[PDB]
């Protein structure tokens, strides 16, 4: 019963932002961590970025920093990844994945189509 939407890709052009939001139902939200992975076209997974419980930690891979900040409201039960300087490197699917307790991603969303003119 356990689901993860994401939302607010489409089509944006370099130097602009743009947020990202992953509605998460089924499970009480603010007993797991949360990751957001991108995925480019024809390409491998790549982990962009992770948040806690809390909200209070919050990691990036490079490639993004001050250009990605990742947010949390437990209040709504929704995820946030806020994307300034989007680059051409950027476009890719993003999916929202939550943290089994014992560690891996395992359960993840459908994922939305960023891309970058």
């Amino acid at each position: 019963q356990v689901q993860l939407v994401e939302s607010g890709g489409g089509v944006v052009q370099p130097g602009r932002s743009l947020r990202l939001s992953c509605a998460a139902s089924g499970f009480t939200f603010s007993s797991y961590t949360m990751h957001w992975v991108r995925q480019a076209p024809g390409k491998g997974l790549e982990w962009v970025t992770f948040i806690s419980y809390d909200g209070n930690n919050k990691y990036y891979a490079d490639s993004v920093k001050g250009r990605f900040t990742i947010s949390r409201d437990n209040s709504k039960n929704t995820l946030y990844l806020q994307m300034n300087s989007l680059r051409a490197e950027d476009t890719a699917i993003y999916y929202c994945a939550r943290t089994g307790w014992l560690g891996p991603f395992d359960y993840w969303g459908q994922g939305t189509l960023v891309t970058v003119s």
